[PDB]
């Protein structure tokens, strides 16, 4: 059918042939996998710098088919998956490659960071602050439409483009919502509470969420109604929005919709 269709187009289109690219040095490295810089060249016969990360035929096939619907995805605010490669080991183990846009300003998370430090990017203004926040409003707006999940939304994996834009990647108990914690239920509205937490992020300039409280406490502490507790310097007005993502019921919390049209009249509003 057309859904059979569809997917075997996104399919071809995700490929990238292995030898339409060279891996670098290591970026970074871990349980999960590694992050590599590299080059890819292009329909065009130019080279094109690269972030690659690296992780049965099952699972292989299920990578596949994921990358291939998040290669589809359009939208300046969500990261351009250029596409895949799956090499592999030479003990047969398989080892799929994400190819995506290398980003020299990394993620937003690191970037807050950097920023309270005097060789790293200046103060960031208020203003700024709340533009992440649209941006990331702006993407997540774009994935609910189309009624995907993002499952692990957070600053560390929301990434800067060279424009200074923000787009949502990688698609974490003090991230996780209330319901998600206890029936293990995970909806839109999840990744709204989810996306108030990473708005207390930039807030915060990259705090941990819930100083003082450990994440075995988590489920407890937010069962008695406490909830993330407003930054200094954080505008009554933005507490309130994201203290919204966080209402007890999934029900009562706003659309990302929603959400996105109060940050962009808020940020509108200031000089
Ligand atoms: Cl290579
Ligand atoms: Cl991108
Ligand atoms: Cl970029
Ligand atoms: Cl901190
Ligand atoms: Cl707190």
């Amino acid at each position: 059918g057309s859904h059979m269709e569809e997917l075997q187009n996104k399919l071809e289109d995700v490929v990238i042939d292995r030898n339409l690219l060279i891996l670098g040095r290591i970026l970074g490295e871990g349980e999960f996998g590694s992050v590599m810089e590299g080059n890819l060249k292009q329909e065009d016969g130019t080279s094109l710098k690269v972030a690659v990360k690296t992780m049965s035929q099952r699972e292989i096939e299920e990578f596949l088919s994921e990358a291939a619907c998040m290669k589809d995805f359009s939208h300046p605010n969500v990261i351009r998956l250029l596409g895949v490669c799956i090499e592999m080991s030479s003990q047969g183990i398989p080892k799929p490659m994400v190819i995506l846009p290398f980003m020299k300003y990394g993620d937003l998370h690191t970037y807050l960071l950097y920023s309270r430090l005097e060789t790293g990017p200046r103060h960031i203004p208020l203003q700024t602050l709340l533009r992440f926040m649209v941006d990331i409003a702006l993407g997540m707006e774009y994935l609910s439409n189309r009624n995907f999940l993002h499952r692990d939304l957070a600053a560390r994996n929301c990434m800067l483009r060279d424009d200074m834009t923000v787009c949502v990647a990688d698609f974490p108990v003090k991230w996780i919502a209330i319901e998600s914690l206890a029936d293990r239920v995970y909806t839109s509205k999840s990744d709204v509470w989810a996306f108030g937490v990473t708005m207390w992020e930039i807030a915060t300039r990259g705090m941990t969420p819930y100083p003082g409280v450990q994440n075995h406490e988590m489920y407890d502490y937010l069962l008695h109604g406490h909830r993330l507790k407003q930054p200094e310097d954080c505008l009554d007005e933005l507490y309130e929005i994201m203290y919204s993502c966080w209402r007890t019921d999934p029900l009562d919390r706003p659309t990302f919709s929603v959400l996105r049209l109060q940050l962009e009249r808020l940020l509108e509003s200031l000089p």
